[PDB]
């Protein structure tokens, strides 16, 4: 069974990355919203001496132009590029949006509202 606690230590190595304000400062919002669970993300694993910053994640969305705009123009291949998987391609595509989509979508609209689900089910609606 995963314990709960090892994302929660998983979590406190995020902020050891650096004592730079903006990423501390984005951690403390990011976590604090979705905290009405009480729990932090979905998983955080652990690339052989690095960790899977989610900061990495939202920075590379908003450079391409938006998630609605990646998930329309299906440009997940871009992102999947950058975290390069192992040789298996799991569900890589597949659970990056839906681990995103769990607490990552109130926070981009909150931040920049660059759409409405509304729409978004026409973005989505076209891929299927």
């Amino acid at each position: 069974g995963w314990s709960f606690e090892e994302q929660f230590k998983q979590v406190r190595q995020l902020y050891e990355i650096n004592d730079d304000p903006k990423r501390k400062e984005f951690l403390d919002d990011l976590f604090s919203f979705m905290q009405k669970r009480g729990t932090p993300i979905n998983r955080l694993p652990i690339m052989a001496k690095s960790v899977l910053d989610l900061y990495e994640l939202y920075n590379l969305v908003i450079a391409r132009g938006g998630l609605v705009d990646v998930i329309n123009k299906k440009l997940w291949q871009e992102i999947i590029k950058g975290l390069h998987l192992p040789s298996s391609i799991t569900s890589a595509a597949f659970t990056l949006r839906t681990q995103y989509m769990k607490y990552l979508y109130p926070y981009e609209c909150e931040k920049k509202n660059l759409s409405t689900p509304a729409e978004l089910q026409a973005a989505i609606d076209g891929n299927r």
